[PDB]
RNA sequence: GAAGACUGGAGUGCAGAAGAGGAGAGUGGAAUUCCACGUGUAGCGGUGAAAUGCGUAGAUAUGUGGAGGAACACCAGUGGCG
Protein backbone atom coordinates (compact mmCIF):
# COMPACT_ATOMS: atom_id res chain seq x y z
CA UNK A 1 0.00 0.00 0.00
CA UNK A 2 3.12 2.52 1.50
CA UNK A 3 6.07 0.33 2.08
CA UNK A 4 5.81 -3.52 1.97
CA UNK A 5 9.09 -5.95 1.89
CA UNK A 6 10.15 -8.12 -0.53
CA UNK A 7 11.47 -11.78 0.12
CA UNK A 8 14.15 -13.71 -1.83
CA UNK A 9 14.99 -17.07 -1.46
CA UNK A 10 17.20 -17.95 -4.34
CA UNK A 11 19.13 -21.34 -3.31
CA UNK A 12 21.32 -23.35 -6.32
CA UNK A 13 17.92 -24.93 -8.12
CA UNK A 14 15.37 -21.52 -8.33
CA UNK A 15 15.06 -18.28 -7.58
CA UNK A 16 11.15 -17.75 -5.90
CA UNK A 17 10.90 -13.77 -5.14
CA UNK A 18 7.86 -12.48 -2.42
CA UNK A 19 6.30 -8.57 -2.22
CA UNK A 20 4.49 -8.63 0.76
CA UNK A 21 3.13 -5.94 3.75
CA UNK A 22 4.69 -4.46 6.64
CA UNK A 23 2.86 -6.43 8.71
CA UNK A 24 3.73 -9.58 6.55
CA UNK A 25 0.69 -10.62 4.25
CA UNK A 26 1.19 -11.95 0.62
CA UNK A 27 0.55 -9.69 -2.51
CA UNK A 28 2.23 -11.20 -5.95
CA UNK A 29 5.17 -13.47 -6.35
CA UNK A 30 7.32 -14.86 -9.13
CA UNK A 31 9.42 -17.26 -10.02
CA UNK A 32 12.19 -18.87 -12.66
CA UNK A 33 10.42 -21.44 -13.21
CA UNK A 34 6.87 -19.68 -14.17
CA UNK A 35 8.56 -17.78 -16.73
CA UNK A 36 9.36 -21.04 -18.80
CA UNK A 37 12.31 -22.58 -17.89
CA UNK A 38 12.65 -26.07 -17.89
CA UNK A 39 16.36 -27.42 -17.01
CA UNK A 40 19.30 -26.01 -14.76
CA UNK A 41 18.57 -22.42 -16.70
CA UNK A 42 16.62 -21.26 -13.65
CA UNK A 43 19.99 -21.07 -11.17
CA UNK A 44 20.83 -18.55 -13.72
CA UNK A 45 21.43 -14.85 -13.08
CA UNK A 46 19.22 -13.92 -16.11
CA UNK A 47 16.61 -15.99 -14.88
CA UNK A 48 16.71 -14.10 -11.54
CA UNK A 49 16.32 -10.87 -13.65
CA UNK A 50 13.41 -12.01 -15.65
CA UNK A 51 11.85 -12.96 -12.33
CA UNK A 52 12.69 -9.71 -10.53
CA UNK A 53 11.41 -7.32 -13.19
CA UNK A 54 8.51 -9.84 -13.61
CA UNK A 55 7.20 -9.74 -10.07
CA UNK A 56 8.25 -6.02 -9.22
CA UNK A 57 6.17 -4.73 -12.22
CA UNK A 58 2.96 -7.02 -11.07
CA UNK A 59 3.68 -5.06 -7.88
CA UNK A 60 2.73 -1.48 -9.29
CA UNK A 61 -1.27 -2.18 -9.44
CA UNK A 62 -0.63 -2.66 -5.71
CA UNK A 63 0.98 0.48 -4.92
CA UNK A 64 4.12 0.50 -3.48
CA UNK A 65 7.12 2.78 -3.76
CA UNK A 66 9.35 2.12 -0.80
CA UNK A 67 10.45 -1.69 -0.18
CA UNK A 68 13.33 -3.54 1.87
CA UNK A 69 15.28 -6.79 0.44
CA UNK A 70 15.27 -9.55 2.95
CA UNK A 71 17.67 -12.32 0.86
CA UNK A 72 17.61 -15.81 2.17
CA UNK A 73 19.19 -19.09 0.58
CA UNK A 74 22.92 -19.53 -0.66
CA UNK A 75 22.58 -19.80 -4.46
CA UNK A 76 24.21 -17.02 -7.34
CA UNK A 77 21.13 -15.13 -7.90
CA UNK A 78 20.81 -12.38 -5.25
CA UNK A 79 22.19 -9.31 -6.60
CA UNK A 80 20.62 -9.70 -9.71
CA UNK A 81 17.68 -9.81 -8.67
CA UNK A 82 18.07 -7.00 -6.48
CA UNK A 83 19.20 -4.68 -8.58
CA UNK A 84 16.50 -5.57 -10.91
CA UNK A 85 13.70 -4.81 -7.99
CA UNK A 86 15.60 -1.63 -7.41
CA UNK A 87 16.13 -0.29 -11.22
CA UNK A 88 12.32 -0.55 -11.42
CA UNK A 89 11.29 2.16 -9.88
CA UNK A 90 10.68 1.30 -6.51
CA UNK A 91 14.18 1.91 -4.41
CA UNK A 92 15.74 -1.06 -2.07
CA UNK A 93 15.26 0.58 1.98
CA UNK A 94 18.08 -2.15 3.16
CA UNK A 95 19.61 -5.43 2.41
CA UNK A 96 19.13 -8.26 5.35
CA UNK A 97 20.98 -11.81 4.75
CA UNK A 98 18.35 -14.18 6.33
CA UNK A 99 19.94 -17.64 5.76
CA UNK A 100 18.92 -20.37 8.50
CA UNK A 101 22.16 -20.98 10.71
CA UNK A 102 21.47 -23.56 13.30
CA UNK A 103 23.49 -23.64 16.57
CA UNK A 104 24.35 -27.44 16.05
CA UNK A 105 20.97 -29.11 15.97
CA UNK A 106 20.52 -32.07 13.93
CA UNK A 107 22.65 -33.98 11.18
CA UNK A 108 22.62 -32.82 7.81
CA UNK A 109 22.24 -35.55 5.22
CA UNK A 110 25.03 -37.78 4.04
CA UNK A 111 28.05 -36.61 2.02
CA UNK A 112 27.84 -37.14 -1.79
CA UNK A 113 29.73 -39.82 -3.64
CA UNK A 114 30.22 -42.04 -1.02
C1' G B 1 70.72 -61.99 58.25
C1' A B 2 70.74 -58.83 63.18
C1' A B 3 71.04 -54.09 66.11
C1' G B 4 71.22 -48.79 65.43
C1' A B 5 71.75 -43.84 62.72
C1' C B 6 70.48 -40.22 58.20
C1' U B 7 67.29 -37.50 54.35
C1' G B 8 69.16 -36.22 48.87
C1' G B 9 63.74 -41.57 47.14
C1' A B 10 58.29 -42.03 48.88
C1' G B 11 54.35 -40.09 51.72
C1' U B 12 51.78 -36.39 55.38
C1' G B 13 50.89 -31.36 57.06
C1' C B 14 50.80 -25.67 55.58
C1' A B 15 49.74 -21.76 51.62
C1' G B 16 48.18 -21.05 46.52
C1' A B 17 46.41 -22.40 41.05
C1' A B 18 44.24 -24.23 36.55
C1' G B 19 41.02 -27.63 34.24
C1' A B 20 35.10 -30.23 27.91
C1' G B 21 37.86 -35.35 34.81
C1' G B 22 33.11 -38.58 36.69
C1' A B 23 27.82 -39.23 38.69
C1' G B 24 22.55 -37.28 39.88
C1' A B 25 18.57 -33.61 39.50
C1' G B 26 16.87 -29.09 36.92
C1' U B 27 16.63 -24.96 33.23
C1' G B 28 18.09 -22.03 27.81
C1' G B 29 18.34 -20.29 22.74
C1' A B 30 18.83 -20.87 17.46
C1' A B 31 17.31 -24.38 13.72
C1' U B 32 14.75 -29.05 11.15
C1' U B 33 9.78 -31.71 11.11
C1' C B 34 4.36 -31.84 12.38
C1' C B 35 -0.38 -29.18 13.51
C1' A B 36 -3.94 -24.65 13.25
C1' C B 37 -4.92 -19.80 11.10
C1' G B 38 -4.86 -14.76 7.28
C1' U B 39 -4.17 -12.64 2.39
C1' G B 40 -1.70 -15.98 -1.41
C1' U B 41 -1.70 -18.23 -7.28
C1' A B 42 0.69 -22.45 -10.43
C1' G B 43 3.87 -24.50 -9.80
C1' C B 44 7.58 -26.62 -5.79
C1' G B 45 11.61 -30.34 -5.41
C1' G B 46 15.97 -32.57 -7.75
C1' U B 47 20.23 -33.99 -11.15
C1' G B 48 25.84 -33.68 -15.35
C1' A B 49 20.44 -34.26 -18.11
C1' A B 50 15.83 -36.11 -16.43
C1' A B 51 12.09 -38.89 -14.10
C1' U B 52 9.87 -40.95 -9.79
C1' G B 53 7.80 -37.41 -5.78
C1' C B 54 4.54 -33.15 -3.65
C1' G B 55 0.70 -29.53 -5.84
C1' U B 56 -6.40 -26.71 -7.96
C1' A B 57 -9.30 -31.05 -1.84
C1' G B 58 -4.98 -25.88 -3.56
C1' A B 59 1.30 -27.02 -2.33
C1' U B 60 6.62 -23.73 -2.16
C1' A B 61 7.11 -18.88 -0.39
C1' U B 62 4.61 -16.01 3.47
C1' G B 63 3.72 -13.88 9.06
C1' U B 64 1.17 -15.59 13.99
C1' G B 65 0.70 -19.47 17.93
C1' G B 66 1.20 -24.81 19.88
C1' A B 67 3.87 -30.23 20.23
C1' G B 68 8.04 -33.22 20.31
C1' G B 69 12.94 -35.25 19.73
C1' A B 70 18.18 -34.87 19.11
C1' A B 71 22.74 -32.10 19.05
C1' C B 72 24.97 -27.64 21.73
C1' A B 73 26.70 -21.77 16.62
C1' C B 74 30.66 -17.63 18.28
C1' C B 75 34.21 -18.53 22.50
C1' A B 76 37.92 -22.60 19.83
C1' G B 77 43.72 -22.37 19.83
C1' U B 78 49.69 -28.96 17.36
C1' G B 79 44.57 -25.08 24.02
C1' G B 80 42.95 -28.06 28.85
C1' C B 81 41.73 -32.79 31.83
C1' G B 82 41.89 -38.30 32.09
MG1 LIG C 1 59.36 -34.56 48.50
MG1 LIG D 1 10.34 -23.92 17.33
MG1 LIG E 1 11.78 -35.32 5.44
MG1 LIG F 1 3.78 -22.54 6.30
MG1 LIG G 1 6.56 -20.52 13.44
MG1 LIG H 1 47.99 -37.92 31.62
Amino acid sequence: IESGIAHIRSTFNNTIVMITDTHGNALAWSSAGSLGFKGSRKSTPFAAQMAAESAAKSAQEHGLKTLEVTVKGPGSGREAAIRALQAAGLEVTAIKDVTPVPHNGCRPPKRRRV
